[PDB]
Order: C-alpha cells, then structure tokens, then sequence
C-alpha cells in the first residue's frame, strides 16, 4: 500500500444497499460529479487508479471507457495480468495487480500514483473490504425520502462491518480527496445523501 487504498461506493441507508436488478437505482448528478472529481484528482502529472470488478466495468457505457484520466484495473478470475493498448490493466486478482504496481514503483506510464480507489462490483467491495491494505472507505451515505411504496428494494449489499471503522471529519474527508466538498445532506429528486470518509478502527 504505497499509495494509499480507498473504497468508494454509494451506500443506501441504513442497510448498505448498492445495486437493484443489476445495476444502480438513482441517478444523482452532483454525487457523479464528486466520483469523478475524488478519482481523477491528484498532483501534476500524477494518476489515480480506479480498480473494478469485471461486471462494473461492463456497467459502464462505452463512451466512458476507459475512465478518463486514470488507470483502470479490470479484474476477471480469466484475466492474465495483461495491459491493452488502451492502458487497462486485466488482473486476475487484487493481490497480482499490488504486487506488479510495487515492482513498478507504483507508476503507471511514467506517472507516479496518488490513490488506488475501487470502485466496484458488490462482488469486489464485499472481497476487498476485508483486506488488510484498504485504508479508507469513502461512503456516499444515501437516504431515501419518498414514499414507503416507492422506496427502491435493494438486493445487494456492502457488507461491512461498522464495529472496525471509524468516521472522521469532513475536513479530513477534503484533506484527504484534495478537494472542497460539500458538507452535510446533498437533495436530488426522492434522495438525500452525505458524503463521509472511514478509517480503520483498529
Ligand atoms: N453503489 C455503488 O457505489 C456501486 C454499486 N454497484 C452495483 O454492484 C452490482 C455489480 O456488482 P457485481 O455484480 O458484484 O459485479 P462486480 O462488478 O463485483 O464484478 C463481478 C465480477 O468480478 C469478478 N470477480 C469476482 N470475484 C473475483 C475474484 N475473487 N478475483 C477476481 N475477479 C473476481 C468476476 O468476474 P469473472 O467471472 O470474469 O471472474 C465477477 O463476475 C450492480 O448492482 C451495480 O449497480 C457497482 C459499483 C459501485
Ligand atoms: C457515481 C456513482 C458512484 N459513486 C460513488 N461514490 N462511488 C462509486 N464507486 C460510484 C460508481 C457506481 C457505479 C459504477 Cl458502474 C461506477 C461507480
């Protein structure tokens, strides 16, 4: 873990929810917008990662991909620890793109790294949030505040264990992205939503 290691999700309150049928529920644009800004931000002429499971990356519509600006990190249990033409980098495990990251001294096309951020699949937060060199969780706290018969049924979850986290400040939060944030609850359509920074408990 020399760049420091973030799992960013968006989480439905107070069960974590974060896909429905396969995909994401509710469409908040500002909460796009800090996704794209925490993931690209970092020093002149450095680069953040973004690591995703396979399913995620076929989420996102092709006029994004690869996401712009960053290194992204496919990750397929049929992968061969190959980069394309393009710069993505097919992995079969989070553990081999650690270890071929380090023998790169953690660069990526001659541009040092700042933050390794995943980003995706239940499958691949549900995995990794269990592994040792996660430092942070950048949660988007989601609150539903339509209507009871309206309210979208989650099916998958991030199951994550409050108990060995520890919230911290917002001006830790925007310490930590580089960035200016906006602080408390954000509205969009039937949604509310709060963006928080965790570290570990220990
Ligand atoms: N709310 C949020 O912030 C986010 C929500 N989501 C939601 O998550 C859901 C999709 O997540 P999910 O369906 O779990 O798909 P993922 O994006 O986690 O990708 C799943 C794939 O990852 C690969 N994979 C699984 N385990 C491993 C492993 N141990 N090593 C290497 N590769 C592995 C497999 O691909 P193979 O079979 O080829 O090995 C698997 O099919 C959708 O509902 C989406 O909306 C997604 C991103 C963020
Ligand atoms: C902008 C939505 C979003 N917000 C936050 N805070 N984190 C994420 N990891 C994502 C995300 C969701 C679905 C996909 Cl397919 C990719 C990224």
């Amino acid at each position: 873990t020399r760049p420091k290691i973030s799992l960013i999700v968006a989480a439905l309150q107070p069960s974590m929810g974060i896909g429905a049928k396969g995909s994401l529920p509710w469409r908040l644009k500002n909460e796009m917008k800090y996704f794209k800004d925490v993931t690209s931000k970092a020093k002149d002429g450095h680069i953040n990662a973004v690591v995703m499971g396979r399913k995620t990356w076929e989420l996102i519509p092709e006029r994004f991909r690869p996401l712009a600006g960053r290194l992204n990190v496919i990750l397929s249990r049929k992968n061969d620890d190959l980069i394309d033409s393009n710069g993505v980098y097919h992995f079969s495990s989070f553990d081999s793109v650690m270890k071929h990251l380090e023998k790169d001294s953690f660069r990526f096309k001659d541009m040092p790294l700042d933050k390794i951020f995943i980003i995706g699949g239940s499958q691949i937060y549900n995995l990794l949030i269990l592994d040792s060199r996660v430092d942070n969780l950048l949660v988007t706290q989601v609150h539903f505040v339509g209507e009871d018969a309206d309210k979208p049924q989650m099916d998958t979850f991030l199951d994550w264990d409050l108990s060995k986290w520890k919230r911290l400040e917002h001006d830790k939060l925007e310490q930590y992205v580089g960035l200016d944030v906006p602080r408390g609850l954000n509205e969009e359509g039937s949604y509310n939503y709060e963006y928080t920074m965790w570290e570990k408990a220990q």
